[PDB]
């Protein structure tokens, strides 16, 4: 009867089930009931209580999180959360003894911790705390030191400064452990010379002077952080003499001029493998190092190194791949570009050069998930050509062309997006499904493929989403030059061709993006579809991923090129289609989805009416230097000065005399720097260009506050409403 | 058929000429020729021209100045504007005589302010904030102190919350009548906190600036002030020149304190006063020169002092003093027995003066002194608030004083100020309205006509083309009080339509919004072009009534000012010609405070309006104005309303109103700060409204293309929360 | 040792030493005072007092002081 609100999305009445399970063992595994945690044995299910959450209420403090020692024995207690960046947050943490069954309170770890990290196995413990390294062999006993060179904004040891953080490591840590806890890796980085990005943080209405938040933020071009990489040995530490740890250096190819640390993988308890990228990032190198008793060193035999290049484009999807070694380490697996441009399992012996591929075609690999001594398991995008499409295969390591889909035919209607997370010795998978239909979790074992039972199946969401009219997903593609590119439409219920709708363009765009998939969602146009009326499309032209090179480097070089001109033609496109009114067509995105989105508007095209940039991109040497330099090399005479000039939203100024544009950005924005959009917003004056603005006082690249995610949405939808005279 | 459009008003389509002089000698000014500057006689009437400057062979001359002998004159360029008052440039001298620049020790580049003595050619300057003097064009400078440092110690220049707030200017210089002595203050900002905001610049910066400003919110640590002279004669080049100190008073050393006047009496006589931080309690201190000792003297005896019991002292600072030419006395405008402003002859020795003017209205300020009348300037004429008259008084008996300018012309001519010739022999009658401005001469010798200097007749003439709003000045009664408005008025109004009305509001302590002046303005093409009622209502806190009327807000910033503008409001609906459902409302800085806070108080009255720059809370904008009216924001003294007079507090009421919130990033006055603080308000209350940044422009949003912007903005804002295509 | 010299602020309600009547007793050979500072003994208007210091010659001995004089006499 009653359709899907915009306050049924803020508010969130309609809720998405998920089963988020910890494997622990290779049979069993832990989840969270009515707030007890319980653990469940995948092979029956006698699956009795782990940890009764009548434990813990009485401590005190809000358990935001939780994390069992390897081995069994103890529980670290994160709290006091306080999120940084994107995965970067402090807190402080409690470990609890299970056995003994009190909470130990000597040599506890400190408030304002970086990062903690059980051993892989047993209960060692390592964090970090104002920028060094500290490790615990126990938990009751005095931590050792393993670092005395951290220092706030400029060194930090086994931690990620905020550009290895967004950009190479997607995460907060840079500790690791050898397979059986006995080394202890890590990196250093040193940020001196790198320049500070500054922002006012207005804080609550009883501050009284705006604070200054300054974070080491290499913008494209400027000195970068420096990488320097180490590994103590933790079954040797003392009292009396401080840990003394061990440098692995880049190889000379790297050490030649700027570069990062890319990769951190140990291959055995005494083989480590180091993946190095170039500044230029078309170029990178592995290094195979192994440890040496009688000196005590590790060498990383030239001999061993393996060289992953480009030569169309960028090494990666957005950093080389990570490999996945064997279990005696002297071979690994993993995907890279194939001679046709395509991502495929290639298999690598430490001493041999070149490697062999046992997957092939014309789809990509997205991941290996696990390697047994039998099989490879793998996702894909093969199934039906659909490049927005995932699901789990296995190889047979003893014939590799013998390759069973074990999610492909369980559901196919229901199920076409697949995650994956196996036992700790691969035994049992539980399965993820994430669209076309509800998300569906279940349980698998390896033995036979046996689908053992279903963990969520969302029918609640179900049965009571049958009483809303909800809108159709449709993904197709449509030709352009000999190639398919792909689209989704979210449709109005009851949807009819022969009625222009109006149109809003939802776009990413940026490389390796794919808005088009099928994953089903419950978001902003889930509402503009079924209470507006309006089409909600996107479009994956060039740049996009998962569908090969040719198409993903196609703008190698050139932003604000071809992944530009790409969506105004799907516009074009779904006008030619038939059923949109081409005097209401909008156009809205975030991050690299506003700067595309901006640079549409600014096009001239006459497509668009309007458009709502969200803390866009506007001008390519505003951004950080990992990610913009991938795609667009320096932005110097001898590089890409000319197209970093000539790619910029505030140069088209002028043409925002034929849009109706909404530009919005939060000011304590630490990744997309306000700066983007107050330049964009001033050039627009200059010109005497009118467009409507919104800033949000103290948030972020998310705008995630509820109160803020609540007002962006409302404000975007009365824009949008009213671009398309809506009621 | 055509009207007064956004674009004319965006443009100057119709400009007010003025006639700008300035008075080299008694008989002689100087006026602008397109380009060209002639040397007006004021006596005959004939002229002669005396230069070509709009670049004057290799730089553009933003300004110039005459030494008052006419034997050099200083060219300013390459200035560059700091805040409302302050600027940096370079400065050229020449040989007025030979016409040929001094190139030898030339003045610095980047010089904070410069000034000549009053008689003579000498010359003192401020650069990296240390007081310089010349003596000479040609000859080296004299350096009077070395403790500048930026930011920190300003010698001879003011610093932020001086120059706004204080002395509404750059420099704290003052040369002695005859060019002996530079008396000069010294300020010290070391533990004044910054206020701190990006500047985004060109494009091509790749990293934002943060800008630092020395800068006292409420409460904060104020800067601190010494006070100096320095007998610029025997200026010593073998050795530092020593600067005699006046301390201030002991009374003000008890607290912080700050310097609010310095008057030089004769030669040899300075007077300086001093204002608690608190203030409520002021002191003036007549300062003799000591030539046995080389030294300031000023007697306890010889001290005043300003009180204020029900408010604070002065209208924005306490009245300076225009003493008579032997120096033993003075005029000085201050509050009544009764709240009214009036002049007061002091003589030096005792304490008790005698009001030389009592009555029903203010004096606005004292203009000239001479041995035998004083004229100033007054709003008594018609018991008009907002009208300005010039007025003579015979010091030989005070009964007997003759208006000047109130009958020259009744109907065009209700709004006059004054510009006197070096001694007095002629002056300059400055018209505003209500009609098109009128620039007239007169003599002083027997005050009468000698000529219309310009009569704007080129705006008249093109203006009768053109459908023009109607102004109307009248007052409504409220508790048995006349309360004074303006409208600008739709032509042809007819008053059986319903009009919507957009109330223009600043209602800041002493404000006058309703008054006689002509204006070309925003109003004008709303009321000319969109049919808009743009009215203003001067409520309690406006100014120019008496300290009844205007500390009626003492210490409760947030009140009855704003409620006043309701009832404003429903009077002006009351009236029978306004459309109840479209009524809006619209402020800067105050206004923009005062805006909010209506659309803020849930009253049903205004169904959308603007705010541009507000204060959002009073613990944001600068220490010197907001404890005037508002105290400290202490629990143990005002703390308690601070916090119950914010924006912020009333987010939940935005819910019945359409709220445009415009803001600049680089506002230096009026910081960013507080319409975040607006913003993330009404965010958190679930209020949706509009919202304009204008990224690196401050409090007057003054650029050219901003102002073309931010006025654009407003107007569709206005038109469409109205319904008007 | 320093001597303030303080004033009540009638409206203030407040005390107030001045700088300028600040007083500095210092001894370039030893201590100040004989076990301590010499008391003050102040004229009936307190503009003025007598006082126990030492002399250039090291002789304490009665100066006499100004309110408002850094300078005595003996
Ligand atoms: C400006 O004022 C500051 C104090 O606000 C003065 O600096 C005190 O100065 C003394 C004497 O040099 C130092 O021993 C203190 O430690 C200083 N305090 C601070 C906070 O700086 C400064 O000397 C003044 N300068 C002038 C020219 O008046
Ligand atoms: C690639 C990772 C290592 C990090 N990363 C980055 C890189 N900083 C970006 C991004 C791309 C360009 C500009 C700023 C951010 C990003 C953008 C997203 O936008 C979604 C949309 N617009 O619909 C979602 C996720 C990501 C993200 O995960
Ligand atoms: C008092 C002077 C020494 C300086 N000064 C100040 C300093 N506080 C303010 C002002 C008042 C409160 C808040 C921010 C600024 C001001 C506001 C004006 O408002 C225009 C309007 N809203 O119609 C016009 C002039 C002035 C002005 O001259
Ligand atoms: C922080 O942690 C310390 C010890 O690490 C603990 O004793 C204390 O209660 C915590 N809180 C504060 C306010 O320091
Ligand atoms: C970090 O910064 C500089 C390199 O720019 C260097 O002088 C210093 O040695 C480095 N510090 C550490 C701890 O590596
Ligand atoms: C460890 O190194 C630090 C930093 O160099 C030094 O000050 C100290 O002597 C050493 N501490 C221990 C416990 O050996
Ligand atoms: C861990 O690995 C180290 C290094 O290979 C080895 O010497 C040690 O025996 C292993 N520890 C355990 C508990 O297996």
């Amino acid at each position: 009867r009653k359709t899907y609100t915009l306050t049924d999305y803020l508010k969130n009445t309609y809720r998405l089930k998920l089963y988020s399970l910890r494997w622990i063992s290779d049979h069993e595994y832990l989840y969270k009931q009515e707030n007890n945690i319980l653990v469940f044995n995948a092979e029956y299910g006698n699956s009795s209580v782990f940890l009764e959450n009548s434990t813990f209420d009485e401590f005190g403090h809000s358990i935001n999180d939780y994390s069992i020692s390897p081995d069994g024995q103890f529980i670290l207690l994160e709290y006091n959360y306080v999120k940084q960046w994107r995965h970067s947050y402090t807190a402080s943490y409690d470990i609890y003894d299970l056995n003994k069954r009190q909470l130990i309170t000597e040599e506890r770890i400190p408030n304002n911790t970086q990062w903690v990290t059980w051993s892989p196995v047993g209960h060692k413990l390592a964090y970090v705390w104002n920028n060094d390294i500290y490790v615990k062999i126990e938990p009751n006993l005095p931590s050792y030191r393993i670092t005395w060179t951290g220092k706030e904004d400029i060194i930090y040891n086994g931690i990620t400064d905020w550009v290895y953080e967004e950009e190479v490591f997607s995460a907060y840590s840079a500790l690791w452990w050898s397979p059986n806890g006995t080394f202890l890796a890590y990196a250093q980085f040193n940020d001196t010379e790198v320049p500070l990005i500054e922002y006012s943080f207005y804080s609550d209405e009883s501050l009284q002077y705006p604070k200054t938040v300054r974070v080491p933020y290499p913008k494209a071009g400027a000195v970068n952080p420096t990488v320097k990489f180490f590994v103590v040995n933790t079954d040797s530490l003392s009292s009396v003499t401080n840990a003394t740890s061990i440098q692995i250096t880049a190889p000379a190819s790297m050490l030649i001029g700027d570069h990062y640390l890319c990769d951190v993988t140990w291959a055995t308890q005494e083989r480590i493998s180091l993946q190095w990228l170039r500044r230029i990032q078309n170029y990178s190198v592995m290094d195979i190092c192994d440890y040496d008793e009688s000196s005590g060193r590790w060498n990383c035999l030239v001999a061993r190194q393996h060289i992953e290049m480009s030569t169309t484009g960028w090494v990666g999807r957005f950093r080389p791949s990570e490999p996945h070694f064997t279990l005696d380490g002297n071979s690994f697996y993993k995907i890279i570009s194939n001679e046709e441009g395509y991502r495929h399992i290639c298999y690598f012996q430490i001493d041999k050069k070149d490697c062999t591929f046992i997957t092939k075609g014309t789809w990509e690999v997205i991941g290996i998930e696990a390697l047994t001594s039998d099989y490879l398991y793998y996702i894909s995008n093969e199934y039906k050509g659909m490049p927005g499409g995932r699901n789990l295969y296995k190889i047979q390591l003893s014939d590799y062309t013998k390759v069973t889909c074990l999610s492909c035919e369980l559901n196919p209607e229901r199920c076409q997006y697949y995650s994956v997370s196996f036992s700790k010795e691969a035994k049992y998978y539980q399965l993820r499904c994430s669209g076309p239909g509800l998300p569906l979790y279940t349980l698998h074992s390896s033995v036979n493929d046996k689908g053992l039972r279903v963990l969520e199946d969302n029918s609640a969401l179900d049965k009571m989403l049958q009483n809303v009219q909800m809108p159709s997903k449709k993904l197709d593609f449509i030709i352009l030059n000999e190639t398919k590119f792909w689209y989704q439409m979210i449709l109005p219920p009851h949807f009819d061709k022969s009625k222009k709708y109006p149109l809003l363009l939802d776009v990413y765009a940026g490389p390796c993006s794919q808005k088009a998939d099928t994953v089903f969602r419950l978001n902003w146009a889930t509402y503009l579809a079924s209470t507006e009326n309006i089409i909600v499309a996107s479009f994956d032209g060039r740049g996009s991923g998962y569908q090969g090179d040719k198409i993903m480097h196609a703008i190698n070089r050139r932003l604000g090129t071809f992944e530009v001109e790409d969506q105004i033609e799907a516009a074009r496109q779904f006008s030619k289609m038939g059923f949109v009114d081409n005097k209401r067509i909008a156009i809205w995105g975030w991050s690299y989805g506003g700067y595309v989105t901006s640079m549409v508007l600014g096009s001239g095209s006459g497509v668009f009416k309007c458009g709502i940039a969200v803390a866009p991109v506007s001008r390519w040497e505003y951004y950080d230097s990992v990610y913009t330099e991938r795609y667009m090399g320096l932005p110097t005479p001898e590089d890409n000065l000319d197209h970093y000039r000539n790619s910029t939203v505030m140069s088209r100024a002028e043409n925002f005399k034929q849009v109706e544009y909404l530009l919005i950005h939060g000011t304590a924005d630490d990744n997309v720097h306000f700066q983007q959009s107050a330049q964009i917003s001033k050039a627009l004056v200059d010109v005497g260009v009118d467009f409507q603005a919104m800033w949000y006082t103290d948030e972020d690249h998310g705008i995630a506050s509820s109160t803020a995610h609540q007002h962006i949405y409302t404000h975007m939808s009365h824009f949008i409403k009213q671009c398309f005279s809506l009621p």
